[PDB]
């Protein structure tokens, strides 16, 4: 049982890769899984389904829907809007979004109303985390894990001075984790990475991304 997701929940999954990127101290534990549902979102689910099924994998595929879930937290009832998936159970999801709001609030405290780019929803959140992907899939084409934090404190040190859960060692292993325990996701990511590198302009972090994907053959 795999989770497809398709374009519809792309922005959705973008913006809870940018509630662990606005979190102090995030636990990164379901990022490699988290950046991997969102390049998923990113091909769509045909595609994805596609190449499971070319790469060998037998695919049970799971519909990714938004649902708002109610639930009590600090007394007061609150209403968040969560997604579908076999992989990620809504109780997580929810703390994921519970630790974001607390630093945010602190974020307010500390700068007023947050910039565009220092937001939870900002565009790039997604591409921000699957770039530390992009690093990871050099050193496994877990040694190269010192080198993977070294090359991303470097390459993205914007996007670190914009985001306080931006932690390379976190992440890094957290991609190592799902490429070891998933391998699947490793065709997923490559196709993924192909097809973005072909797309012209856009973004300093789709740039990013595709220089850091290109690299992984010279
Ligand atoms: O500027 C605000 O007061 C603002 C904006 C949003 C939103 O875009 O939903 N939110 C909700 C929200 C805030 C932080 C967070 F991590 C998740 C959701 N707060």
């Amino acid at each position: 049982s795999i989770d497809t997701p398709n374009y519809d929940v792309q922005k959705h999954i973008n913006k809870l890769c940018g509630m662990l990127l606005i979190t102090e101290d995030a636990n990164h534990k379901f990022t490699g899984l988290i950046g991997m549902l969102y390049a998923m979102s990113r091909l769509g689910r045909e595609d994805t389904i596609k190449i499971l099924r070319d790469a060998g994998y037998h695919v049970k595929a799971n519909g990714v829907d938004v649902t708002t879930h109610r639930q009590d937290i600090n007394g007061k009832e609150m209403k968040f809007e969560v997604l579908t998936l076999a992989s990620l159970t809504t109780e997580i999801q929810i703390n994921i979004e519970i630790e974001s709001r607390k630093s945010y609030k602190k974020m307010l405290k500390e700068m007023g109303e947050v910039a565009p780019e220092y937001r939870h929803d900002s565009p790039d959140c997604g591409m921000i985390i699957l770039c530390i992907a992009a690093l990871v899939i050099t050193k496994l084409a877990r040694s190269g894990l010192t080198a993977v934090i070294r090359r991303a404190n470097n390459v993205l040190k914007n996007e670190m001075k914009r985001y306080k859960g931006l932690l390379p060692k976190d992440i890094a292993n957290s991609f190592y984790e799902v490429f070891e325990k998933h391998p699947h996701f490793i065709d997923v990511f490559v196709h993924f990475g192909i097809a973005q590198s072909s797309t012209r302009g856009g973004s300093r972090v789709e740039g990013i991304f595709a220089g850091l994907f290109m690299n992984a053959y010279g």
